[PDB]
């Protein structure tokens, strides 16, 4: 087992990782900004290192500082969590070049998945179903581009290769808008990603967002751990996630899961990863892969019993997966509600000091958060301050438990989305299940 690791993150995920480390007897180093001295996981860590002032650029994105902290403490590995540097291939490369273990895939794999065009080509080659599309970057020849659009059939969508997570894309419904749409997506991609490469896909009007969790070790084992529906979202920000995905049969699960695990083997994948699909009219279409552990991982843990962070750490130490595919069984149902410090009317971040706090409890209730009474939510970081995950023997029990748990949750002193989450749990279409990626925005409007 890894002797000591740096937790190169903050907030709830840093605490999640610290818990996994403690369970495994791994020493912890909490690197933190000067604004984050009183984070729960910082206070629980074996060693702490202040790596910079509040703004992320000089702390949680500060590569030299994070690597120096690993050097000075005698740490052997760095877990990037999610966000920040978790999908930064150059960081992963520098970490490994510096002699430390990066808890993630090989840097080349991170780079591959960060290049949406090359990722699609790799997945398509491996036998994973992808969205009908250009199968390559679009050039400047608008006769050729119209031809590609005709072949796919309108509506189409132009996406940035260096983009992802719903960012850097626009829908085109005919020839008249194609040139300008490509031109604009390209300009925006160059500005945001210093990469003006773009591609085309068939636009799917009302899909669900369904993603498959995988784990792969360095011994050649690769497994899938069912799926998550993350369709309840607002402006490419997930709000509620659940597992398994309603209406997905064990036969479909098996079909798509096996293809994802096959692709892992083909590409030499290692660690945790997520294959994102659009799911419409009973069909899966791969859009992108994430190499990090994600915010929504806990719902998968609840329905499979696999501790995904512990598996990450085991894999990095050179241990094989703790479970075989024939041992993975979907049992019950789990729902996650993200808890955000945000104003209900503007949806802008609402930082400040928490004056009263109470967490829910009971059977099937899991609360993932660093917050406590008297804790100040800083303005410098993301608005998500916690995750409430409820598990049941079925979806209706999970939802019932979530409603009860949301009613117990007290967070005074700041504005939160608890009321919104209660409305979602009480929503009759959500209660039916299978609502699409556009539902929440329509409901709110
Ligand atoms: N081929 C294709 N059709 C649609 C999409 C898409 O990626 N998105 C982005 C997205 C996916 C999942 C959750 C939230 C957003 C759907 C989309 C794209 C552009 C405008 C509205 C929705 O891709
Ligand atoms: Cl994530």
């Amino acid at each position: 087992m890894l002797d000591k690791i740096v937790i190169a993150n903050r907030g709830e995920i840093a605490l999640r990782i610290l818990r996994a480390c403690k369970e495994l007897g791994i020493k912890t180093v909490a690197v933190h900004s000067s604004a984050d001295r009183d984070l729960k996981h910082v206070l629980l860590a074996d060693e702490t290192v202040c790596i910079g002032p509040a703004p992320s650029v000089k702390s949680y994105l500060n590569i030299p500082a994070i690597i120096s902290a690993a050097e000075i403490t005698g740490a052997v590995a760095i877990h990037p969590g999610y966000g920040f540097l978790s999908e930064n291939a150059n960081f992963a490369e520098q970490v490994e070049r510096s002699g430390f273990i990066f808890i993630g895939p090989k840097a080349e794999t991170i780079r591959l998945m960060g290049d949406k065009v090359s990722a699609i080509a790799a997945m398509k080659k491996a036998g994973v179903p992808c969205v009908p599309g250009s199968d390559g970057p679009l050039g400047d020849d608008m006769d050729k581009n119209r031809a590609i659009a005709k072949r796919i059939g309108y509506p189409v969508i132009i996406k940035a290769s260096g983009g992802g997570g719903g960012r850097g894309m626009r829908v085109v419904r005919g020839d008249a808008e194609l040139a300008q749409s490509i031109s604009m997506t390209r300009a925006e991609a160059k500005a945001a990603f210093s990469n003006d490469m773009v591609y085309m896909e068939k636009y799917l009007e009302n899909p669900r967002h369904v993603e498959i969790q995988v784990l792969a070790d360095g011994q050649g084992n690769a497994i899938y751990l069912a799926e998550r529906d993350c369709s309840m979202q607002r402006r490419h920000q997930k709000v509620v996630e659940e597992a398994p995905a309603p209406g997905i049969t064990p036969e479909l699960r098996r079909y798509i899961g096996e293809r994802c695990a096959k692709a892992c083997v083909d590409i030499g994948y290692r660690g945790a990863g997520t294959f994102e699909f659009l799911f419409e009219n009973g069909e899966f279409y791969f859009i992108e892969m994430n190499t990090r552990i994600q915010v929504e991982h806990p719902v998968t843990e609840m329905i499979t019993g696999v501790d995904l962070i512990k598996e990450q750490l085991r894999i990095a130490a050179g241990q094989p997966l703790s479970i075989k595919q024939e041992e993975v069984h979907v049992r019950g149902h789990a729902v996650e509600c993200r808890i955000n410090a945000e104003d209900p009317n503007t949806f802008l971040p609402s930082p400040g000091k928490i004056t009263r706090f109470h967490a829910p409890g009971g059977f099937g209730v899991r609360w993932e958060s660093h917050i406590y009474a008297g804790y100040t939510v800083p303005p410098y970081y993301d608005s998500m301050i916690g995750k409430l995950i409820c598990y049941g023997e079925n979806r209706d029990v999970a939802i019932a438990r979530m409603k009860n748990a949301l009613q117990e949750l007290i967070i005074d002193g700041i504005k939160t989305n608890v009321d919104l989450q209660i409305r979602i749990m009480n929503d009759e279409n959500f209660q039916h299940g299978g609502t699409n990626i556009h539902y929440l925005e329509k409901k709110l409007g």
